[PDB]
DNA sequence: CTGGTCCGGATG
DNA sequence: CCATCCGGACCA
């Protein structure tokens, strides 16, 4: 095992790994919260997040994607939103946000794409939850959500991983080579 | 007006009150689920249920009726497996004044001591019941669970949980002379949604 | 940024 | 009749 505050990939779990349910992702240590989309500590940083199509105005290009904080009144740069922002290589700013100076110097975030994200993303898996590797927070900023109408904290994530992304030809070949398959819980119908 | 886990009549809504669609019954607080037949919480009890003819072997004498659990089957499907005394089925059984028994069911010691259930008869129940309304969904008042038991359904061959409900309400039943006069007196009519074409 | 359940309702 | 869509409220 690794501690709950482990940064980076989980030993033994390659990019392309796929689980049917969120609890499995949790048990694997890849994304500990069963429900929450962000795992972090507000004065440390964020270790992992889940893309499940929760915000209609988010975008995803695979290598880069935008992501939304949590919290229908205005969001604030506190708790998990604060945690994710601390990953950015830049001073914390809870008024206008910030852009990273050297984006790769930011703290790593494990990124999990859920099949539920298929309604806003062409990169979401067809089934279950897929570990897609390490991303970094390029910048973050507050804005009125186009689709929801209140203030949210938004983030730009960029992939920075030696493991090839699952949708690339190379990633696809690797998943096949390693026989990565959708994993159901032990003893499932 | 009242919390979602409220037992008993909804304030301001008399026996005989009638709405065209289930969502209206939900908004009135009388029967919260838009689709499901039973509203309850599995470790508390059941607050209400809807009689809409979903099970061909149910019977209804007005003051008493038998009722069937859900499950054993899309928001609606064909029956395909045995029902279990869990979730809403368990909730309804907890209303019975008796220890919970998920093997052979139980019979109340003091039936009136049971927790009250709001009962709504749907016009769809006319295929099994002479007491169902001609139209819409009618609040018929408070009933209590006399007993419950598992049995093979006569109409589809899988196990169902069955319940005997008996009326216990100071407001007269809508099909009695007195209830008919009261509905007229209170000008109770079929309510369509606001702005309905 | 779960997951299972469900005695509706419209449509053709 | 029937098959299919639609995709919400509620709770564990």
């Amino acid at each position: 095992i690794v501690p709950s505050n482990h940064y980076g990939p989980i030993p033994g779990i390659p990019v392309g790994s796929t689980w049917r349910f969120r609890v499995q992702v949790s048990e694997a240590g890849v994304h500990r919260p069963h429900v929450g989309g962000i795992h972090g500590r507000s004065n440390d940083g964020a270790y992992s997040l889940v893309l499940a199509g929760g915000f209609a105005d988010e975008v995803d290009r695979g290598d880069e994607f935008t992501y939304t904080g949590s919290g229908s009144a205005d969001q604030t740069l506190t708790n998990m939103n604060r945690a994710l922002a601390l990953n950015c290589d830049a001073p914390l700013d809870d008024k206008i946000g910030a852009e990273s100076r050297n984006w790769r110097a930011g703290k790593p975030v494990r990124v999990i794409r859920s099949f539920k994200g298929r309604k806003i993303s062409k990169y979401a898996p067809e089934e279950g939850n897929r570990y897609d590797g390490i991303y970094k927070v390029v910048k973050y900023w507050p804005e009125i959500s186009s689709s929801h109408g209140f203030l949210v904290w938004r983030y730009l994530l960029r992939r920075d991983d030696v493991e090839p992304a699952p949708w690339t030809s190379e990633g696809i070949e690797r998943s096949r080579r390693l026989c990565l398959r959708l994993q159901y819980p032990a003893g499932y119908p």
